[PDB]
DNA sequence: GCTACCATCG
DNA sequence: CGATGAGTAGC
């Protein structure tokens, strides 16, 4: 079985302090995509780059303690791509791609827009620039999984408070419609939603109020999968036995 | 301190 | 509903 895990660690050093390093191994995952390193290459221990002897490739932000993504894998990728190809976004380390034969896995951290209008601007530009990348990827004819924090919930079932967030970044009409475009127009599969029609599967909870304990959550972490591979997915779960981050790791198993 | 990332209340 | 009011990681 091919087990792929996507986890926004909200700072990899912190997450390692909260037992994520042991989780990497215990999970028995073949590939682990992570977002929000909140660290630069110089700030990472070897175990944060090649955990348990896994291969690892990362893209770090230019500003310190900020963003960054990585892909860890037991198997050696025969090819690796660092960044999307657009300076504006690559400055923040939000895209890594690893190839393994006909399979490719991407670790993606899509910009949040809840901080300032400018950031929502950046996010929209990101959507514009990324859509065609997804189109081309879809057009390669290979098995591609885009793991990561898309920072966008699709439908009402994807977050507890859906009515009151229709005006907040993450659930704006244009965002939802963009995700819908990625799915129904481009043909990508939202693996969780397809595997489990009625299961909300929240993957994030705000630090405000008692959101976590109350399970007032959002499903903004995805594995977006190409058709042939999507058809092979057998199960998935959101790991909550331990809390490494404000996000929970999303685990999918594929009968490859 | 600073920066960057919507649940709850009236 | 609009108005109000935050906890966290890393600097």
């Amino acid at each position: 079985m091919l087990k792929i895990i996507s986890a926004n660690v909200n700072g990899i050093r912190s997450a390692y302090k909260k037992g994520f390093y042991e989780y990497i191994a215990a999970s028995g995952a073949d590939i682990v995509c992570v977002q929000e390193l909140k660290a630069q290459e110089a700030d990472l221990s070897a175990d944060m780059k090649n955990p348990h002897g896994m291969h690892g490739h990362w893209h770090c932000a230019e500003k310190r303690g900020y963003s960054g993504v990585a892909v860890y894998s037991k198997r050696k990728p025969d090819n690796v791509q660092i960044g999307m190809g657009i300076e504006e976004f690559d400055r923040e380390g939000r895209f890594v791609r690893c190839d393994f034969g006909r399979l490719s896995v991407i670790s993606l951290y899509l910009p949040s827009g809840s901080s300032a209008e400018e950031r929502q601007q950046v996010k929209y530009r990101f959507l514009d620039a990324f859509y065609p990348m997804l189109e081309a990827m879809k057009n390669e004819g290979r098995d591609i999984v885009v793991c990561g924090d898309w920072n966008i919930a699709h439908q009402n079932i994807d977050l507890k408070n859906w009515k009151g967030n229709q005006k907040n970044s993450g659930f704006l009409p244009e965002e939802r419609e963009w995700i819908g475009k990625v799915i129904h127009k481009l043909g990508w599969t939202d693996m969780w939603r397809t595997l489990y029609p009625d299961v909300p599967g929240y993957t994030w909870w705000s630090n405000r109020g008692q959101a976590y304990a109350k399970d007032v959550g959002w499903r903004i972490d995805y594995q977006m999968v190409t058709p042939e591979l999507a058809a092979k997915a057998v199960s998935a779960h959101v790991y909550k036995d331990e809390k490494f981050s404000d996000h929970a790791p999303l685990v999918v198993e594929y009968d490859y």
